[PDB]
């Protein structure tokens, strides 16, 4: 574990630290996360969660009570994508690659029983082949949590890491944040300004999950046109079905690869400026 000269910090993960550094054993270069026991064995099972679209984690190094997880490295975020970005908008044909790139990878994770769990742009990873990677899967930003975490389910599902998606999805189109809450509470309600308060009827169940309050105002539903423009309606409509309060309705990764707005997907690369 002495095999690795750092060359940088490239990130302060929820769980610890993040470097780029190299293997003076093997040469490569990677990023080397610093993080119970259960904790030891549930990670060595991400090592051979190996898909083209999920980062693959090398190494899981346990020492002096120091959990060292050695990842493939990738030189850049969608965040810093998205903000360099910003002013001309990532091209349609991209954001459709991007989105039907990360739904396979989940619908792999999915069908091995793994969410991610923490979705987020900082969590997704590009290069200059046009590929883009799901990052640190979980075992401060609530912008992209959904809405049953919110409300205290505490057995949710895959379902939520295609919310998390969607609200991916939408920010690349607009090129701002979807529901960028600063609490709890904060984001539940701009969900509730948005999508409208949900009820029994769009969501059985959801009065008796453990934080819904009946005092929650209602709001109605805004004009889903509203919401994302100028996305035509085959993306319009995959975001409604990423978007469903009921997680039982909500669209599997799996179904979402078969949306016609996939009809014209194709692979374009990103002009990086590493
Ligand atoms: O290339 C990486 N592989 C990883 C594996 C696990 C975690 Br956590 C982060 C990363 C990586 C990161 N690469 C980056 C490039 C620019 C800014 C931030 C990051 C990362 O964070």
């Amino acid at each position: 574990m002495e095999n690795f000269q750092k060359v940088e910090k490239i990130g302060e993960g929820t769980y610890g630290v993040v470097y780029k550094a190299r293997n003076k054993l093997t040469g490569e270069v990677v990023a080397l996360k610093k993080i119970p026991s259960t904790a030891i064995r549930e990670i060595s099972l991400l090592k051979e969660l190996n898909h083209p679209n999920i980062v693959k984690l090398l190494d899981v190094i346990h020492t002096e009570n120091k959990l060292y997880l050695v990842f493939e490295f990738l030189h850049q975020d969608l965040k810093k994508f998205m903000d360099a970005s910003a002013l001309t908008g990532i091209p349609l044909p991209l954001i459709k690659s991007y989105l039907f790139q990360l739904l396979q990878g989940l619908a792999f994770c999915h069908s091995h029983r793994v969410l991610h769990r923490d979705l987020k742009p900082q969590n997704l990873l590009i290069n200059t082949e046009g590929a883009i990677k799901l990052a640190d899967f979980g075992l401060v930003t609530l912008w992209y949590r959904a809405p049953e975490i919110l409300l205290g389910c505490k057995y949710y599902s895959t379902a939520v890491d295609i919310w998390s998606l969607g609200c991916i999805f939408a920010e690349m189109v607009t090129r701002r944040a979807l529901f960028p809450g600063d609490s709890e509470i904060d984001q539940l309600f701009r969900i509730f300004r948005t999508l409208g308060t949900p009820d029994e009827v769009v969501w059985p169940g959801v009065t008796s999950m453990p934080d819904y309050k009946p005092s929650f105002p209602k709001w109605a539903r805004q004009d889903f046109s509203k919401v994302v423009p100028p996305l035509d309606e085959d993306g319009r409509s995959l975001l409604s079905q990423m978007l469903h309060y009921d997680p039982n309705k909500r669209i599997s990764a799996k179904a979402a690869l078969a949306h016609p707005f996939f009809q014209d997907v194709t692979k374009p690369v990103p002009h990086l400026r590493l």
